[PDB]
């Protein structure tokens, strides 16, 4: 992951902000450039040999090798009763970005109970932008 | 993964960001730019080999190898009663962005219960825009 | 993780940020440049040789070598009442951002109850921008 980025506002390789009242002029600004990039990565060359029981060769009885589990997850419970008995909102707005009482949930899963997995994953998550931009 | 970007408002290479009020004349800006990128990268060469119970020659009387399971997940449980019992909202809204008691979800899962996986998965997820721009 | 980034509001690499009253001329701002990156990481030459009970030749009786669980995981449970029993609002606003009894969840979960795992994960997580820029 090479370049995990967050940039504020704004980003640029070779920029000119120039964004005030400025009389400028006469520049030259020659610029000679040569921005090579390699990426060589993730060169897998594996070789696993995953192997259960390869040889019983006599009079092996054999029994319960791998249990996983039993199980359980029981992940999101909000149990939210929220019983306010009495609501006198009188909610007058501007120009608000306004979130009430909202559940905003990205349950983002992968790979689950995969006896074997070779390879990779990869989980990106984005979020909200929610420019309101008023006047 | 090599750029996960975020960039906030704009991304250039070579920009010129000029915004407010500038008298600029007789600028050369002359640009050699040499900008290659080279990408070589997941090159997997792997032999995974994976074997259950090769050579029972004789006579092993095998039982319960893989007992995955049992198992629950039970993941999202919003349980949420909000009996408010008197509502009274009176809601003026101007130029708002308003949610009001959204459920939002985005529940993404891949590769579950199955026994190998090779290769590799990806799960991106962009998210809502949202963009008022009011007066 | 070569550039795990968080550039306020921006990023560049020769930037000019000239931005309030400034008059400037007759530059010359000669830039030779030579930003070659190499990347060459993550080169896995990895054997695993994972094996279980690889001979046995004569009579071994086995049993439960590999007993995961039972278990549990019960992660998320927010059990709020949250029973005002008088509630007046009376909420003017203006141009607030303004999250009012939101639950964000981003719940990101992969590789689970995976018995092996070669390569490997990823798992990136923007979060919201939320850029009111009111009047
Ligand atoms: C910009 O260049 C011209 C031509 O060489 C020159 O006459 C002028 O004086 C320069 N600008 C200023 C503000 O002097
Ligand atoms: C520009 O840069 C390249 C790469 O270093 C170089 O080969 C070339 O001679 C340069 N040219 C000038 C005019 O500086
Ligand atoms: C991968 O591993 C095998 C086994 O030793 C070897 O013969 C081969 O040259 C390796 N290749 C690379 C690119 O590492
Ligand atoms: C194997 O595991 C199961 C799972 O509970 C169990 O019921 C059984 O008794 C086990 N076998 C032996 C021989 O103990
Ligand atoms: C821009 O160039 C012209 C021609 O060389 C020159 O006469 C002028 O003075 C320059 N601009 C300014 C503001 O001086
Ligand atoms: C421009 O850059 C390229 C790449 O480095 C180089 O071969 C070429 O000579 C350059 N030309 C000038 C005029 O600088
Ligand atoms: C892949 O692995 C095999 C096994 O050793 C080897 O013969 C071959 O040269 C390898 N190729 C690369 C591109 O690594
Ligand atoms: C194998 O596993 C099952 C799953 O519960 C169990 O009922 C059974 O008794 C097990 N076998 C032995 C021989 O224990
Ligand atoms: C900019 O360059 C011109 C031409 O050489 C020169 O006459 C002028 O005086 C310079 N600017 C200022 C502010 O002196
Ligand atoms: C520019 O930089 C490159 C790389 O070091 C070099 O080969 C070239 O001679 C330089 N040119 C000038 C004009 O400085
Ligand atoms: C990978 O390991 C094998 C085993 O020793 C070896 O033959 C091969 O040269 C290695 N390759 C690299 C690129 O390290
Ligand atoms: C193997 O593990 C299971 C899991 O509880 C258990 O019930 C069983 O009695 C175990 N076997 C022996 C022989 O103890």
């Amino acid at each position: 992951s090479i370049d995990v980025k967050y940039i504020g506002v704004k980003s640029a390789y070779v920029s000119y902000d120039v964004q005030k009242r400025t009389i400028y002029l006469n520049i030259t600004n020659t610029l000679n450039i040569t921005n090579n990039n390699y990426y060589s990565v993730e060169v897998e060359n594996i070789t696993a040999q995953v192997q259960f029981s390869k040889t019983v060769i006599g009079k092996a009885r054999l029994n319960n090798i791998s249990i996983i589990g039993p199980l359980d997850m029981k992940q999101i419970d909000y149990t939210v009763p929220t019983v306010i008995a009495e609501e006198m909102s009188y909610m007058y707005d501007f120009c608000t970005l306004i979130s009430i009482k909202v559940h905003n949930i990205v349950l983002m899963m992968q790979v689950t109970v995969t006896t074997t997995y070779f390879g990779h994953s990869e989980q990106i998550s984005q979020e909200r932008y929610q420019y309101v931009d008023c006047g």
